[PDB]
DNA sequence: GTAGACTTGGAC
DNA sequence: GTCCAGTCTAC
């Protein structure tokens, strides 16, 4: 899950659980706990607080509650969903917060590489994960000057730069590429080779990509040029699309659209 | 920077 | 059976 994605949660999962109390926390796998550290504080702090919103930093669930927020990652396979306390869990159901009207809010994660932060509403944003994240893409604070501030300063790939969440937030494997591809960019191109029009125009790519995306509801994989596609002509001039490996990932391209 | 880990299931 | 799918830490 990426930013469009997480969006599209954080919109789907706040009338399910705004207003809610917490009458009971459960959980089956300790590791998902980062802090406390102690899980079984972790479970104390919360139960009898109020579920009052719902937000979204980066990749990153905020969840709003009376004097705590609870900051939940993700990761690759992580999920959630609502349901009657009185029905039997999913296989991989890790964490399970348990309601006073008889529902719940539970936590699945096949591969279990989610973490969950908890820290008062004040502390949040300047304790980590949270702390070192760049700007948000879709607001003022991400401008064509951030990126290239810190495009013409490092040696690794463009690619390399959009994915480092200290760069800007939110930014994945699927939509790096789709932002490359139509930017026009080669992805294992030094970051700072790029020229002035260069950074523009991705920085315009990326801000439409993630939009149109959202509106979309995510993965819009009807919409995508490269992702997913090595083999298949490319949407535009024909020519099949390739995948190899950069910055230690699958990378996809169009040889002649991106230079 | 391209790995090395954490960890589970589906494709071929 | 062997290859593929967002951070942390490390040869
Ligand atoms: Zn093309």
């Amino acid at each position: 899950p990426e930013l469009p994605e997480v969006e599209t949660i954080r919109r789907t999962l706040l009338p399910l659980i705004v207003g809610k109390t917490i009458e009971d926390v459960r959980i089956f796998w300790p590791n998902i706990i980062r802090h406390p550290r102690d899980s079984e504080a972790f479970a104390a702090r919360m139960i009898g607080q109020t579920v009052r919103g719902l937000e979204r930093r980066g990749k990153f669930l905020k969840f709003l509650l009376d004097r705590d927020a609870l900051i939940s990652h993700l990761r690759m396979e992580g999920r959630y969903a609502v349901a009657s306390a009185l029905e039997p869990l999913e296989p991989h159901t890790h964490v399970v917060f348990c309601f006073t009207d008889g529902s719940e809010l539970r936590y699945r994660d096949v591969r279990k590489f989610g973490t969950m932060h908890v820290y008062a509403k004040e502390e949040a944003d300047r304790r980590p994960p949270l702390a070192e994240l760049g700007p948000e893409p879709l607001s003022p604070a991400f401008s064509p000057a951030v990126l290239a501030e810190r495009a013409v300063k490092t040696k690794r790939s463009v690619k390399a730069l959009l994915l480092d969440q200290t760069v800007v937030a939110g930014f994945g494997n699927i939509y790096v590429d789709e932002s490359l591809f139509r930017a026009g960019i080669l992805p294992g191109r030094p970051a700072a080779s790029l020229s002035s029009k260069e950074i523009e125009r991705l920085h315009e790519e990326m801000v439409a990509t993630i939009g149109e995306a959202v509106m979309k509801g995510g993965s819009f994989q009807h919409h995508l040029y490269v992702y997913g596609r090595q083999g298949n002509p490319c949407k535009r001039c024909g020519t099949p699309i390739e995948k190899t490996v950069v910055a230690g990932r699958g990378t996809h391209y169009c040889p002649r659209c991106q230079r």
